[PDB]
């Protein structure tokens, strides 16, 4: 079926920046008739799925417990209360979503409506279409939880076992990556990409989501909550402009429910698992968010796996999920991209090698050149200086940049909304070294020897942007350090460890101890 139906209503408004004047192209772009067959490979791997949900036990929860689970910056209801008024177990807001909720139980057809608004996202330059997002009303949103969201995390690690890539730290990804690829005699490894994965999806996906989650030992009315919110909700429904008029129809996933990432991830596992064997792989290891898939498997010969890969992708498209970038076999971990990023290798301070996550810093540079111009609520610099923290660019110039800024502002105290790891955390950047010492280790401010196609993609990647050299920023850093050390106690700190690397005479960097007093 159409994963769309359109009316011709037009999808209104709520480096460059995508807006709603580009969603016309992205309509064309998601909108297709799926075609769907299955075969034995699919229906054994569902069947060995379900054994495994048939053993996770979960839970309602209470209203409340989904009101404080509930993210800051969601959007406001259009019943008069915001995700504040939720945080807070208002009487407005709890009112509310025991009404949306006895709604689920005792409705069970009617379709729930959805808001769809284009994303305002900062890209750098063949220019991408902004992104479509479907979303329920907030009070929906904390009726999910109350059914799911024991869920939807709990179940797919059961059923996927290692292969569930958002149980692991950025440490144990990296770990999970190296090792398996160390396990195979001749390694070779390839990224999946999915044109349009959450189009892709059919209203039989979501149904066999469906029957995976009532596999689970559920509470009576959870199993009637999660029933609805597929019948009315998931498996499709009218989608609303921001203007309050109808513009169509979706037969697809939408991209702001709950289930939007475990679904993705178990139909996402269970197709790919299924090609796996179509293809005949030998000795695979998946590694799957969401959407975004890796494999890494025995080689059977160049031209074996160049055959391998097609049929692999032949039994994907069988199967609805058609593939965007052709894959393409890998012989070199660094040079797979998995959830944009790709393992490379550098030394710690003996010289011993460290494996750490990087990527391309192109849209990490583009987006933090953007929030320093208009001072934006998001702060997607600190959070790729978190997440990044080991990488040769994060250190020598999103640092060294924004600390700089830092002190000349004098805004070394004030906290920043941070939005990574899937949470919104509030970040004092003078927490950074004992943050980045807990994710990544000491090994982290030590880094160095970072391998040549690393240091080729980023000092490469800072010509075509107008960004000065990597010389320019090592002088700067000492700069920026003098000054935070001169201050002495926390700032001091952060000269201490974050910039050892910019000094000659390194000073030693010994654990830092937790908060006293
Ligand atoms: C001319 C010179 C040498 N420039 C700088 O010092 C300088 C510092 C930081 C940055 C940055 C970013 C680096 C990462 C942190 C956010 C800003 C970017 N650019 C500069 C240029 C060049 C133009 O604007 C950009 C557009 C896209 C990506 C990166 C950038 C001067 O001294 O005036």
């Amino acid at each position: 079926s159409m994963s769309y139906t359109w009316t011709g209503a037009l999808i209104t408004p709520c480096v460059y920046a995508t807006t709603s004047r580009s969603a016309g192209l992205r309509q064309k772009k998601v909108t297709f008739d799926r075609l769907q067959v299955l075969d034995d490979h699919y229906r054994d791997v569902l069947k060995e799925m379900k054994a495994k949900a048939s053993t996770v036990k979960a839970k309602l929860l209470s209203v409340e417990e989904a009101c404080k689970l509930t993210p800051p910056h969601s959007a406001k209801s259009k019943f008069g209360y915001g995700a504040k008024d939720v945080r807070n177990l208002s009487s407005k807001a709890v009112n509310h979503i025991h009404s949306v909720w006895k709604d689920l139980l005792e409705d069970t057809v009617t379709p729930i409506d959805t808001t769809i608004m284009a994303k305002n996202e900062v890209f750098c330059v063949g220019r991408k279409p902004a992104r479509l997002i479907v979303f329920p009303d907030l009070g929906v949103r904390v009726c999910e939880k109350m059914a799911l969201y024991d869920v939807v995390s709990t179940l797919p690690q059961v059923v996927m076992g290692s292969s569930y890539g958002f149980q692991y730290s950025p440490g144990q990804r990296v770990e999970f990556l190296v090792n398996t690829w160390k396990s195979k005699k001749n390694p070779m490894g390839f990224s999946y990409d999915t044109r349009c994965f959450d189009s892709t999806v059919t209203e039989n996906d979501i149904r066999v989501e469906e029957s995976i989650y009532q596999c689970c030992d559920l509470a009576p009315e959870a199993r009637q909550a999660i029933k609805s919110l597929t019948e009315r909700l998931y498996i499709g429904g009218p989608l609303t402009n921001s203007k309050g008029q109808n513009c169509g129809y979706r037969r697809c996933r939408a991209s702001g429910v709950l289930t939007t990432s475990c679904g993705n991830t178990l139909t996402c596992y269970l197709k790919a698992s299924a090609a796996c064997r179509a293809a005949k792989l030998q000795d695979c290891t998946m590694l799957v968010n969401g959407d975004d898939l890796v494999v890494i498997c025995e080689s059977a010969g160049t031209q074996e796996d160049a055959a391998s890969l097609r049929v692999f992708t032949e039994a994907m498209t069988r199967y609805s999920a058609p593939p965007g970038d052709p894959p393409q076999p890998e012989y070199d971990l660094e040079l797979i991209t998995s959830c944009s990023s790709n393992v490379s290798v550098a030394h710690d301070a003996s010289g011993k090698r460290v494996y750490y996550l990087t990527r391309d810093p192109t849209t990490p540079l583009a987006r933090a050149a953007w929030e320093t111009a208009r001072h934006t609520p998001v702060n997607s610099w600190l959070g790729n200086i978190i997440m990044y923290a080991p990488t040769l660019w994060a250190r020598m110039i999103l640092m060294t940049h924004f600390f700089s800024i830092l002190l000349a502002q004098e805004q070394l105290e004030k906290a920043l909304d941070c939005q990574i790891y899937g949470a919104c955390y509030s970040i004092e950047p003078l927490d950074l070294p004992q943050i980045i010492e807990r994710l990544h280790g000491l090994s982290a401010f030590s880094l160095h020897s970072y391998s040549p196609g690393e240091i080729n993609r980023v000092a490469s990647c800072l010509r075509k942007l107008g960004v000065p050299p990597l010389r320019v920023w090592r002088h700067r850093a000492r700069s920026v350090r003098a000054r935070l050390l001169s201050q002495g106690g926390r700032a001091a700190t952060c000269g201490k460890y974050l910039f050892n690397w910019a000094v000659k005479t390194k000073l030693k960097l010994t654990p830092i101890p937790a908060a006293s007093q």
